[PDB]
């Protein structure tokens, strides 16, 4: 269950290690952070533990993929050390390892109200479980190193916490492997659990499931899964054309076929119909001659076909209207995916006009959650992360979560 866990709000930190694993997997350029949003988000549980009297905050993360091999030269997390020392306003101690004697002594007993920082815990390959040698061939972390490397990372404190739920779909040492009595998540972490639960628990109704997409295959146990809880549900983005070929024998020209989703498209329907599940798909487009930013432009409906060497590349107006009249009908969304190519400006007009929709659909009281990675990333675009009402930090993560998998990170984390 995502609700009944251990968070922040109510664990006791008075005079206690607080070892804390946080997401400071930030963008970087020159070994210079280029987005310090993610550092910035972790500050409130770092404050509060320090507001609360925490003897120390132990603070674990990665950053990149040095895949087991330490890296200090490029994936170093020395300049987070001190984005973090100007941020919180207070000195930051950065060690040059998360485990090990030095690490562990250094973690035993500091004085009240010490934030420290560890070196990327995937510099070891216990951390993931697997990896790559110094040499660049692939290996996998032997079980006694990884419970050695288990067990130095819960001596550095008396209490975990997690604030990485962009991990939490993964059994990692530092999200499952931290062996502390007490388990909790979070302020980041209690509001993804917090918006989640409601949504696929017990959602203010109706709701609806917005799906943009490249392929179907790949989204089948998301749509399933959706399709058992939602009211409605939209079907954007390129993967609509498998639906519209199928179902309304739709000329799609040089558009994405997915020949595997096409032969269980018609059980999609069929299980929508059964549930109750309103399906909405695009109705006319914006076509491209190529897939590229400057292609020729055009339009095309369901009816008149794309033609030969034409592919559509967003929704067109009409669509936009439709979409809109769903998004007004929400009392709940959870939007999974664009409808277009949104990063090129010819086809990112149905996405931007879907993101006003849900934006105004916020503001009129619609309870709105974004998944991590392409949403998300349209939200920062234009500047919308604060017109909506959760863009949940984790896109492999809400991915899993919406899939309906199982997230080890989260199942680690104690019960109330």
């Amino acid at each position: 269950s995502l609700s009944n866990k251990l968070t922040l709000d109510k664990l006791d930190v008075k005079g206690k290690r607080v070892v804390m694993r946080v997401d400071f997997n930030v963008p970087m350029k020159n070994n210079q952070i280029t987005n310090n949003q993610r550092i910035k988000a972790a500050v409130p549980s770092i404050k509060f533990c320090l507001d609360n009297g925490a003897k120390s905050v132990v603070l674990m993360s990665h950053l990149g993929r040095p895949d087991g091999v330490p890296m200090p030269d490029k994936y170093s997390l020395e300049p987070v050390a001190v984005e973090l020392k100007s941020l919180l306003g207070k000195d930051v101690l950065f060690l040059k390892d998360c485990v090990g004697p030095e690490v562990e002594k250094a973690c035993a007993n500091p004085a009240a109200g010490s934030v420290i920082l560890l070196e990327n815990l995937r510099f070891h390959v216990e951390e993931e479980g697997k990896g790559k040698d110094a040499s660049g061939n692939k290996v996998k972390a032997e079980p006694a190193k990884i419970e050695a490397f288990r067990a130095s990372l819960s001596k550095l404190g008396d209490v975990y916490v997690n604030d990485a739920f962009g991990t939490a779909h993964r059994a990692h040492s530092s999200m499952v492997g931290v062996n502390l009595p007490q388990k909790a998540g979070g302020f980041l972490m209690k509001k993804e659990l917090n918006y989640f639960a409601k949504a696929l628990e017990s959602p203010e109704r109706p709701f609806l499931a917005i799906l943009g997409g490249a392929k179907v295959a790949d989204k089948i146990q998301l749509i399933n899964n959706m399709l058992d809880k939602v009211n409605e549900m939209i079907i954007g983005g390129g993967m609509a054309f498998t639906f519209l070929k199928v179902l309304n024998n739709m000329e799609i020209g040089t558009s994405l076929f997915d020949e595997e989703g096409a032969k269980i498209v018609k059980d999609l329907m069929s299980k929508a119909e059964k549930n109750g599940v309103k399906i909405t798909l695009p109705v006319d487009f914006v076509t491209a001659d190529k897939f590229d930013e400057n292609a020729k432009t055009g339009q095309a409906t369901v009816a008149s076909g794309i033609p030969a060497g034409w592919m559509g590349l967003d929704c067109g107006p009409e669509s936009s209207k439709k979409y809109a009249e769903a998004v007004t009908r929400a009392k709940q969304i959870v939007w999974n995916g664009p409808v277009g190519v949104f990063e090129w400006e010819a086809f990112a007009r149905g996405t931007k006009a879907l993101m006003d929709e849900v934006v105004k659909a916020t503001s009129r009281g619609c309870i709105t959650i974004i998944g991590g990675g392409d949403t998300a990333t349209c939200c920062a675009k234009w500047n919308t992360e604060d017109k909506v009402s959760h863009v949940s930090t984790g896109g492999g993560a809400s991915l899993e979560l919406l899939e309906g998998k199982v997230l080890p990170g989260v199942d680690a984390l104690s019960n109330i």
